[PDB]
């Protein structure tokens, strides 16, 4: 039987294709994650229907300890796989089963070019430049949970003033960086995509942590280990590298 | 609840401690993997008995598909865990389980500073500078199996002349780079360790792939998922980073 794949629109992972007529079904979508799913299908031999997660969230826990987003779809067995830039984290791995990573990344800083700011510590030791993250994403959670002094200082700042420094989504964060004196704490692979397309933006510093994106499955799924082996095949043959090059390349920035 | 741990001597992961008297048991060893095992045992609450793998190998298949090394120890249920710089690969994932990675790396090139060589394609297009890898290791297997034209070229060269360009172990490769006109294809984390200590050597180019080290267990082990959760905890608290800095940092280079 056909697997249900939960996902979420996020450039360049999953995007609506451009067409002069209304689109239906899997034909609605293109992107790195659709290519990955096509290759995982080619290897494992399953059919699949792609379904956008109905609440438009990745997966976080609230105050009752209730999950939402793609994580919840898997928990409830309303999806077989989640194929998205879903960060592999301690809290999520307790509740679902991720494949080994198809991409490796870290938190870093998106800001304007031409400034003297060079690191997270440069941000933390000042208050003039505002900085934040996407509310309730894994980057925000990293800062909330950190016991490293610099990151504690940064969390105090972000969470201050009813979290006015946080943004609802990455596009809001990018526009805030482009318009105002603001730096966004963002996953490095998204920074790479953005800076290839807006030439006034740059990554500040290196990666402050290390983590991966993996395919999510419900706990106990037999697909998890089969997908890990397929991912390793695609990596070792250079296919993942080719797919990243295809979707990230921008041709307009120095 | 004492787990049997198979491992292998490899700087700075597992080393003999220095003492004026003979050492016994787990007290024989120190290094990043011993620190990791201490942290995992604190989180998960197990005792452990460390045993060097009797044949002194990581794990590779022969012609008949038979395995050796730490991988074979796990297959035969002679150990509960393998804790070492054991690269997570397609062929090993078919026969053992691994935790998610505690370190992420790629193949790169170890060579001398101040030469014209900038990339693997610089090596592939010539025959004057010899280059190779540790025989039967994951790096050699990467080249053997690659269909990328550059890496096929490189494999043809490495395997020529009864594999004269290959070496038996990393220390042999390091001495050959120091003495002769030779470049070693080596996992990037080992290159970092080496170049901290040999100021006339450098990494050439970037990473030509992406992979991790994981804790190995027999297929079906319940510890694999528990160890993954412990590793993510250690990563997110910044402990893995601190552990790397502790074992890697050298005395500085002029
Ligand atoms: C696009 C966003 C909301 C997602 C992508 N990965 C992270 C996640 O899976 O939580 C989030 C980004 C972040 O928190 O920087
Ligand atoms: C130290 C060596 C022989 C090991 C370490 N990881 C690789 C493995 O697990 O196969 C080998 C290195 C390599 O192949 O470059
Ligand atoms: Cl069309
Ligand atoms: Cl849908
Ligand atoms: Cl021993
Ligand atoms: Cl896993
Ligand atoms: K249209
Ligand atoms: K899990
Ligand atoms: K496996």
């Amino acid at each position: 039987r056909t697997l249900i794949v939960t996902t979420i629109l996020e450039e360049p992972y999953v995007m609506y294709r451009k067409s002069d007529k209304p689109l239906y079904g899997n034909d609605r979508f293109e992107g790195y994650c659709l290519d990955l799913l096509k290759e995982l299908s080619n290897i494992l031999g399953f059919l699949y229907d792609v379904k956008l997660v109905p609440d438009g969230k990745y997966g976080a826990q609230n105050d009752k300890g209730e999950w939402n987003g793609m994580v919840k779809e898997l928990i409830d067995h309303r999806a077989d796989l989640a194929v998205a830039p879903l960060t592999i984290t301690y809290v999520r791995e307790k509740v679902i089963d991720f494949s080994k990573p198809f991409m490796t990344l870290g938190i870093s800083i998106l800001y304007r070019k031409g400034t003297p700011i060079d690191s997270a510590d440069d941000l933390a030791k000042q208050t003039k430049i505002e900085y934040g993250a996407v509310r309730d994403g894994s980057t925000m959670t990293f800062f909330k949970k950190s016991k490293i002094s610099t990151y504690e200082k940064m969390w105090a700042f972000m969470s201050s003033r009813q979290q006015s420094a946080l943004v609802k989504n990455s596009d809001e964060g990018i526009q805030r960086v482009l318009t105002t004196d603001y730096a966004l704490l963002m996953e490095s692979t998204s920074i790479e995509y953005v800076t290839q397309r807006n030439c006034n933006l740059t990554q500040i510093g290196g990666l402050i942590d290390s983590k991966g994106y993996g395919v999510g499955t419900p706990i106990g799924s037999p697909y998890r280990d089969k997908i890990t082996i397929a991912i390793l095949q695609l990596q070792e043959e250079g296919k993942l590298h080719m797919m990243k090059e295809k979707w990230w390349r921008g041709n307009g920035c120095p």
